[PDB]
């Protein structure tokens, strides 16, 4: 767990990062990785999701011990995931996620590279992205575990928690790791 680390327990809490009105990104390519340890079977680690009216969204979870990637962009659902191990053991992981238009890739620490490409053609862009929401309270599914280092197309979200940005807001169960 290096760089910034929050703890999640008991109860759920939720980290928010919301862009300004007028600065919403629409990108034809995501990048994703975070840092956690945790025992949960289920839950949502990380959601961003698109400004009112619009579907598109991306999600980070745990679905039966297993760490996975769900998005959409407009056409259908698609979903990636590193079914093979488990990874809800306690120890810490490392989870990083690619999105390239509709194609995608996920890599749990130094396992094999999972490439996922719909058969069906879909659309390009995550439009209007309003709101990252770390913690997954608001999704039903709250995380109980450490996160550390979440880095989202160049934001250090957590860091800026912790550097108390004034487009961030912490909510519930969640405490920030002080440091060595």
């Amino acid at each position: 767990h290096a760089g910034t680390t929050y703890i999640f327990s008991k109860g759920g809490g939720q980290i928010t990062y919301k862009w300004p009105p007028n600065d919403r990104p629409s990108t034809r390519a995501d990048r994703l990785a975070i840092g956690f340890s945790t025992v949960q079977k289920e839950a949502v680690l990380v959601r961003v999701d698109s400004s009112s009216g619009l579907g598109d969204y991306l999600e980070l979870h745990i679905h039966q011990g297993k760490i996975g990637v769900k998005f959409n962009v407009g056409t259908d659902d698609i979903a990636i995931e590193e079914s093979n191990a488990i990874i809800n053991d306690g120890k810490y992981h490392v989870v990083r996620f690619t999105r390239s238009g509709g194609n995608a890739t996920l890599q749990v620490d130094s396992w094999p590279v999972i490439e996922r490409y719909p058969a069906g053609r879909q659309l390009t862009i995550f439009n209007s992205q309003a709101t990252i929401i770390i913690g997954g309270k608001e999704q039903g599914q709250p995380f109980q575990g450490q996160l550390s280092g979440l880095y989202y197309n160049g934001l250090k979200v957590l860091n800026m928690a912790a550097e108390n940005d004034a487009n961030i807001a912490i909510v519930g169960n969640v405490r920030l790791v002080g440091e060595v």
